């Protein structure tokens, strides 16, 4: 009984690799009601900030890409263009993790005008929204939000 | 599991990807015959009223697209295309799904001469159908509708 | 057996997408022998006869789409004269697979097809068919695609 | 114990065979009327239909009959034409017998623009519509539709 | 409420005396499908192969009789014609009687090229085809197959 | 609760009726085998016997209706008439007495051997056609058939 | 604990006295959806053919006032009504919208007299059915409203 | 049927008021369908009997009316009435016409001074009522039907 | 029954039927709040959202009406170019206030504007009718939706 | 059942919708007999106190009546407000209870004594013609009436 949450996640994966631009997913975490519960007593615990955290590192280091040879992702969110899409559904959890996500962006140094939130319907549309993000040329990387695991 | 369900999800996801266009389809394969059946006739419950809203959105916001800046999109249907894919099997269901769908595009402002509908025999031959109506221009969006047992 | 009726679904899938041309898999859901054969006998038509009308169906509709004032609404008819057919049997279960034969290739002669236009291909197992199916459609006077398979 | 439905199959096998014309019949085999709805429910198949493609796998015979040599009727359609009479009684399920009649007459090649469609009241006048029917020179079948239960 | 043997019967036996041309019919109505099976099995006979002896008598009857004396049908098959009226509906007997009828006329000296077989939908739509069969002139015998 | 007795009864009436020809057929259902036997033994009590009277008593009549109170009756003076038997091949053994008391019958009563025409017909399914095809030549004045149930 | 089968009946019944026309109105919600259902399935008509045959005899009985006996013909021909339906239990509303207007048609009544009115639910009926009735070219309104 | 058995009775209420007219109306709904059927031609009266006494009592006031002291005499002379009847339980409606008839027409009522109105059913009778009650030469309206 | 609710719903049809403008009013009965906060939480939305969708539904169809062979009048689900007037009882304010915002959503959604939305509160359901016929009696205003508390 | 009580609900509501003025209407016994007697003002508990309160609020609103969003809210200023006050003899225990209440409500709200009209009919079943006839003056911006069943 899961197709929903394992299709998101493989056409997420697809339109990574196609556009080779990072798209960052993150899924529930065992439960719906203690999830739900601990991700709003807890703020940097929430999934939301992990995931805005690897999208920061992955377009740090997708901009340095562009003894040994060491590849490092930086932290530093200062010029960074993100793109956000937001299930509707469960929207108690989502607007939590979008408020985690553009909070972690900014006090890590995103302008809030670099950040483009979409809201789609439901989890089925999310990887669309998410192609037309990445297939756009300023947006460095994508931050997906949605909730329908257990 | 259900290797003729799991095949059109693939299917439709992956053109929906590939075509960037956006695609709607509703899973109820899990639902009893019977819960089906009575699900039929309501006021909302109807899966084809649901799929034409959110293809609806979809299209205004794709149109959109084409502090933080918003998009959220708007329920206006006036102007747009869509394209309907219907399984014949299960269909005095499906039928009504079809109906539920296009009585929703009527009514929130789609002309039912741009509403274009295609039928196949069985889920397991929609996809390519969905596809081949996703390739036209002229259409904005495509709903399927396909259910077993 | 699952991971080999997946694995053909999902080629026959892929291939059917790619090549943009219909093509048709049926196999009975978890058939025993002794159901299977209790299934063959019937009077309506075997799965291979549906195959064969999904197929027509198909073939009607892709040439109407790609050649009501209130609504546009586009079908596929039945009638089967002019088209050509690729079939792709397993010899695995030849028993009941040459039933499935012999009723799509009735459906096609009734419904107005041609015994030229018809193609046969054998497969040893239903592993090699989605190979042998792909040959077929990428033909470019085959109309549509079918192919029968056995699951245990 | 019925006379209703004996005096109606015994006047259409009788104008059959005066008319030498086909003439096929349709009853509701099934006791129950929850029953006959089930079979209305069912799939493409149902008893309208199976009376569609007898009366035109008959006219086709007909066409050419109006190691042994072997006769056998086809089921194309094309530029065959076709009487319906259809009981009011029982409505529910005349029309979806008549629809599904109709589609398996379209979806062979059949026009709905040379089928003709006659109501009458009960299942007591069909004999007399099906005769004049029949006896029309542009018409190849008739196939009428009566309850049983 | 054997309408469909009834009709099929009384309309067969009404195009016989109307056209005087030798009809012959055969049901299976008494046993159930298990017992029909097991009597098309026997080694006795099929019941087509009883049709077509009667229809072989009286065609060469009639060859007689349309062009104290006793007039009786005769067993000679050679230049004999006979239309045979099958039902595609249950076709695992119908088709057993069928060859059963067609190795009772090649054994008894019809020829294989003469028969005629037409296949109908249904025992109810048996009658018309059989009359229509039956109006031909090079035709001896209407033998027809009914399954109820 | 049967077929081939009221399918030769309709049948020879109809032919009788048709023909305006005297067609006397004598079925016994009543009687068991041992009853048929004792009847097949009494010669005064053969079915064969009363149809040959019958059919003599209607050739009389006959003879005066095509050509105070005036009454039309029939005699049973068998000279100068001409009759057809059919009969049946299916249980000979009673058969074959009943042809023997017509034949007495017809001859004691003045009739010629030599002017009745007998055919046997293998069962009694196919009795009417043999006995419109004797009921058709201008000089059988009458047909007597004979039938076991 | 009767709101809406009270206040909408009242409101029609109102409307009627005060345009002296006459109004018609489906009140059925006192049995069960199983009930709705088999009435769906009947003869000619159940409620919508009734509620038609009462409008078209009180229209004709309408048009000779706008030891005597007066009753009310049923030829529906030159006739003219307004017909409110309910968009809440469509599956039932469509059944009796089709046997009102096959009951008219059937009985004279002219498809382009016919005129249709659909409201959200039964509580705007009363306003619609009165502003359909407020029209001079209307003779009479026919209104069914099913609640679940 | 408790909500249109309130509404005929309010609405008639409501037109008698209105046009200042005597309107008697007479039902009984706490009682059973069996006792209804057994009150069929009572000895005692029906119930159209006393509601064709009280029109005629209140017609005879209202001519006066159109320490002072005013009571109705039972002279039905040169009165004239309109009678609503319901179609619906006919067999007792029917009843209560021939007894409404005969009280009028023995206190001194004309029977061409009578009409007679017949509608469907109790939703259709108070518009009847009210076109007949806006009649200048009617006197009284007296309508009666059973409903539960 | 209930005196307030009864009272409240005649004098708002009658309201409706001696205006011919669209008012609708939505009450629901059931668990005190409970149910409420379950339709609350409920994604479909509040009975307020379906209040203003049939409230923008007959203001179409009313427009329509003002100005095959059959002719058939129906309303378009678009808000756009409408104004309707929103009552809310401070009772139960828990409540109502859900059912206003799903309302506002609704109205917006479908094309509605904040400047065409105008709300007004009352002390209770028993005041709610007098504050609708004010409301209608606006010649801007296209219809009235009502919100009441019922337990 | 309770003809009394309905009839005075009904008239008041029909009596406020014709003539656009507002109007109150409170009573008591909603439980028994015994509760009315026992909540005879215990504390802040007069009925005429928070119908006084709500006429206030009608009038102020209507006053206006008579963002880009605008949003009508009530006061509770009595100053310059004129009110009807309809009472009843029967149950004149906690009818005065409830004038006083009323009274001292509007007084401390802002209103004058000399703006306020008394009206005491028979009973309950008077109430509905007096409140018409005090909302007909023009000089009157609202209506409360007391009526108590026993």
């Amino acid at each position: 009984f899961d197709y929903i949450a394992s299709v998101v996640s493989k056409g997420l994966a697809n339109l990574s690799l196609e556009l080779r631009k990072p798209v960052t997913f993150d899924i529930i975490t065992a439960d719906t009601l203690e999830q739900a519960i601990e991700r709003a007593g807890t703020k940097h615990g929430n999934k939301g900030w992990e995931a805005a955290l690897s999208a920061i590192e992955m377009a740090n280091l997708f901009k340095s890409l562009r003894s040994m040879e060491i590849y490092e992702g930086k932290l530093t969110a200062e010029g960074l263009r993100f793109g956000i899409v937001a299930s509707r559904f469960n929207h108690a959890l989502v607007d939590r993790l979008v408020e985690g996500a553009i909070d972690c962006i900014v006090r890590h140094g995103g302008r809030e005008e670099d950040i483009t939130l979409v809201r789609v319907p439901g989890s089925w549309e999310i990887p669309v929204a998410a192609g037309e993000l990445a297939r756009k040329e300023d947006i460095d990387a994508v931050i997906a939000f949605g909730d329908l695991i257990r």
